[PDB]
């Protein structure tokens, strides 16, 4: 069923997975494609420790149960988040330090798993243990003061509460093997492996930004990772500026890792993300694919046969044999595009950016005045708007991301002066595309 | 001066105004932008008919008073929005019809003008009275079906009501010189101009967008209706996606014809306007500068003692004598630029888009991983955000859309292998640059 994350994802033996946010289940454009696209689900918030444990002593599962319920109920299995962690403690325990706070992260640990013992696939056991300073040591927590060995006695503390979950260590800023953070990691997590520590896998949550941008030696960092003995997984994808190379990168880099059990992308909807403004997801707030779920889905579905059009390219039409062509190579905004005899022209030559726009002259945006059949495709000022954004499917078609329509030659026509419009897709000849 | 839109636009005896909205004068966030660059005012709704004359014969002026005094006290002339209009008429005169409305409307007009006599230097007596419709002819209102002289009649109303007020007929899309619509309005124009009909201006809203974008053609419609011996003004402008090169387009178009007054845009911040979705205006929801900000101020002080950079070009610090360069002209995300002997190589080809980037190699972005003094400036996927937006100042400073800091090379190195970060703007020569 390669048509969804989940089912393309299930074609190499992964899943591809979410982050369910409780109070968001009750919007039916939310859980519509929450339950279509994924097959693992990560509660957001409801599983961390202020929500599960209030008052010491005292446990609460009701909101993490809502997430869990409808995980179960959809179909998907259940990434535990998190069990012990320096931030969003709750206020009793972010009093405590020394054996104390060691027995109560303990004591929370029992608890959580207990509750969900035998129900849980993966468990984030200890969550961003080590420092951002640059030296890839400890972070200096109230948890790291109790004694260096507290990790290692979370991860004995979970095995025994529950030794069907694989126990994971979830981080950040750890994907770059150059990074002595990601590196300090490593060495735990192999002194770990031999001195028999229980310990499954290693999270990264892979949050890219230009402060921490994605490089492709995060293909070595988890080959390093799988070869101590445990699997990997991407716990917390997302991406600034949700570039389609990008996302297809990390995607095919997981796939090339027989260890790497999954993907989970951090959130649904742009507007549902922890970091919105950073529009890092795989659907926009209209609910509408993004340029990135389509790269995502042909990477997972194994891409296309042939080297993809670096540098631009002409975009010929199956079912006319013409390539999209700018009229007279005008730069007028508001200029409708047509079919045209193909030729070396620079009114002809396509650029698709990692941000899903289909580029002209260098400045100038394969635009949409308006979502409905009909609809005029022209050239237009780029400027980033969904009416600018496309998605190549794997099939050819060429999807306009806001009318989640189809490039169309009208009437079907075939020759020159044929103009384009948007369309219901209709996976005609005429709504075909094979690029040069 | 010259560092603000309305110092700038003075030069030459013009104006830049803002639609000022009556309940974010207590914003001073908005006050503080808003008393700053704009010298010419209009309200956005107090004005209108609906909100001056909630009943017939009884007026309301606190609201329209209260946007006008704060224009004057800031030193701001005022556009008066508007007499006579089809759209939100008060409920009681949307069921009026031929003489009784007739009436009403002359009423209204010496009831609004009446309060404001001598006080309004422009007043859009008639609005959008032409159809959308292709035909060139009035658009179907109650209004028009009292007689087609309805609006030389509220002209020579207004006339009399205050002499010392401009009349202005104002309406949209009629920017566009091949347009019918336009055809309709100046024959209407030329027509009342050779009979004597008291018509002072005609306001253009240019509301621009790819639904209706602009055409240079929009220089010769303005030039056409001054021909007729009547002022012109750009009355109400946005461009989606607020394109440095069609607002300075724009800017000149007005700068190109003796008889254009000035340039009013539809609201202050993107998040002030109409169309917020299209972010159309010259500033940010923070506040900040966008890239079209910039190239208005820098059309409105004289352009540049040079030609602008035809997209594609190097970009040579004043101090060093260096180019930007991208080091071994690496794709790499999160490489930071530096200076570099000046050579004909893609990785010293920077391209300034209208949305205020500054790409190389087609879709890389010059990226500020973050906002403070000493950020490091390299290169990122292109996706749009304000750290990916710069501001070319005629000063030769590149500033920071996001930060509001300037490229500066480190320690002011002139030296190969410089690198390149933020600083506070300090007009050095290690934060000035110039074409090779
Ligand atoms: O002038 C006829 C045609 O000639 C071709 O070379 C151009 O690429 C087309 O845009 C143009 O319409
Ligand atoms: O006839 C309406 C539309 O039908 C679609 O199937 C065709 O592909 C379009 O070109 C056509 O305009
Ligand atoms: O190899 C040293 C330098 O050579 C120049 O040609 C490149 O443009 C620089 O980016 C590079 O750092
Ligand atoms: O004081 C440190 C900073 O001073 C500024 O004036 C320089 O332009 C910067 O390059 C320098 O890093």
């Amino acid at each position: 069923a390669e048509s969804t994350l989940g089912a393309a994802a299930a074609q190499s033996g992964r899943y591809f997975g979410t982050a369910i946010a409780s109070g968001k289940l009750g919007d039916s454009a939310y859980t519509t494609i929450a339950s279509r696209e994924f097959n693992m689900v990560t509660a957001e918030n409801e599983m961390k420790i202020d929500a599960t444990e209030p008052q010491r002593g005292q446990f609460n599962f009701s909101a993490g149960d809502r997430v869990y319920n409808w995980a179960v109920q959809n179909g998907k299995q259940v990434r535990g988040h998190t069990l012990a962690w320096h931030s969003q403690q709750p206020g009793w325990m972010q009093s405590l330090s020394g054996s104390t706070l060691r027995q109560a992260m303990i004591d929370h640990i029992n608890g959580v798993m207990g509750h969900y013992k035998g129900k849980i696939a993966q468990w984030d056991v200890v969550n961003e243990a080590f420092s951002d300073d640059g030296s890839g040591g400890r972070r200096d927590s109230n948890l790291q003061r109790t004694g260096n060995d507290w990790i290692e006695v979370a991860f004995r503390t979970a095995r025994a509460a529950d030794p069907a979950a694989k126990l994971c260590y979830n981080d950040y800023n750890i994907e770059n093997w150059t990074w002595a953070k990601t590196q300090g990691v490593y060495n735990m997590v192999r002194d770990f492996k031999q001195r028999g520590v229980p310990i499954d896998c290693v999270g990264f949550q892979s949050h890219f930004n230009s402060g921490s941008p994605y490089n492709s030696n995060f293909r070595t960092t988890l080959q390093n990772f799988a070869a101590l003995g445990v699997d990997v997984a991407i716990t917390e994808l997302d991406i600034q500026g949700a570039s389609s190379s990008t996302y297809a990168a990390v995607t095919n880099d997981c796939l090339a890792v027989s260890r790497c059990l999954g993907i989970t992308v951090w959130g649904v909807r742009d507007t549902d993300s922890w970091r919105s403004g950073d529009t890092p997801l795989l659907f926009n707030g209209d609910g509408s694919k993004k340029a990135a779920y389509t790269a995502v889905l042909n990477a997972l579905n194994g891409g296309s046969s042939t080297p993809p059009p670096s540098g631009g390219g002409q975009i010929k039409g199956v079912g006319s044999g013409r390539c999209l062509d700018v009229p007279n190579a005008s730069t007028t905004d508001g200029t409708q595009v047509q079919l045209y005899d193909c030729h070396s022209a620079t009114n002809q030559q396509w650029t698709y950016t990692d941000a899903g726009e289909l580029r002209v002259y260098g400045d100038k945006c394969l635009d949409a005045a308006g979502t409905g059949n009909g609809t005029k495709v022209q050239i237009y000022s780029c400027w980033g708007g969904d009416n600018q954004k496309w998605r190549l499917n794997s099939d050819g078609s060429i999807v306009g991301v806001q009318s989640g329509l189809c490039l169309d030659a009208v009437g079907g026509g075939t020759a020159n002066g044929t103009l384009i419009q948007l369309y219901s897709c209709s996976n005609g000849s005429n709504q075909r595309w094979t690029r040069t």
